[PDB]
């Protein structure tokens, strides 16, 4: 389980990039950019890669409660396999993107002035999480 705090929130030109492997028996990994340390923190963004359902679930967590679902094309991550994931915040969203291409765009919910940490959790093998 990785943690990166943001204790000074992050601004658009915020740029998360993630190395990893995914296990050759994972079933799902996440990157969550949560508003707190505490549990049960809202979740500005989720961004949930299933291997087992095969598809990657964008969604965000306001007073505990998972808001409408959206998913990208397929699953851009195969068991085994290493990969390289951005996160980039802008004015409009978070842009997803995976490999050599942008996959998703996740138009804001909540104000990303609110963001205050970063989580990676899983079936996840972590090579580097860098923010830029």
């Amino acid at each position: 389980p990785h943690k990166s705090s943001l204790p000074e929130g992050i601004r658009p030109g915020t740029v998360l990039r993630i190395r990893g492997l995914v296990p050759p028996n994972a079933s799902r990994f996440h990157v969550n950019l949560l508003c707190g340390e505490e549990q049960g923190s809202d979740a500005a963004l989720h961004f949930n890669p299933r291997l087992d359902t095969s598809e990657v679930v964008f969604n965000s967590k306001e007073q505990g409660s998972w808001g409408r679902e959206e998913r990208g094309p397929g699953v851009p991550f195969q068991r085994g396999q290493p990969f390289e994931v951005l996160i980039i915040a802008s004015d409009d969203g978070f842009k997803a993107v995976v490999g050599d291409a942008q996959y998703h765009h996740f138009r804001h919910r909540l104000p990303l002035a609110r963001v205050r940490l970063v989580e990676v959790g899983g079936d996840v093998q972590l090579d580097s999480v860098r923010i830029f």
